[PDB]
């Protein structure tokens, strides 16, 4: 097939009083996502209610799946409790 | 506190081989709740990997959270195997 536009959408399980934490650890994972080729945008939603099951949900934006998996495969190697995600990739079939 | 745009976050979870009747559930429901006051607009997205935990998620944008417990209320009046969703609202919070 021929390449384009992915989105990833990763719910994550927070652990009880660790958002910020949680956030943080996000964050240092996002600057090097950033970095790589393909990368486009993101928005990391945080729920309105504290109960919700995924507290985080992170919906990135990839110029294409090769670009991720290649940016994917990169991260295990630079950056390798109980904070849970759930990544897969997208495309947007209804509007 | 003040109403601002929020993001309602669905995933589901599609029985297998049932893609096509979940995504036509889904538009049925989004057809009433486009005619609600509030609504936005809205993305279903679909797995590239059939094996996803969850092979479909909508991601929909309303004026207020007011808007949309006013929307999801009257669903329950006007519309009431096996999928299962999990809806939440969100706000951006990174990029
Ligand atoms: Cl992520
Ligand atoms: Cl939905």
């Amino acid at each position: 097939g021929m390449s384009a536009p992915v989105t990833l959408i990763n719910p994550f399980k927070v652990p009880a009083d660790k958002l910020e934490a949680a956030i943080e650890y996000w964050e240092a994972h996002r600057d090097f996502m950033a970095q790589q080729p393909g990368y486009l945008s993101t928005q990391l939603h945080q729920s309105i209610d504290e109960g919700a099951t995924y507290q985080l949900i992170n919906v990135a934006i990839w110029q294409s799946e090769a670009d991720f998996y290649q940016a994917a495969q990169k991260m295990r190697q630079a950056l390798g409790e109980g904070l849970c995600g759930n990544p897969a990739l997208y495309r947007v079939i209804r509007t």
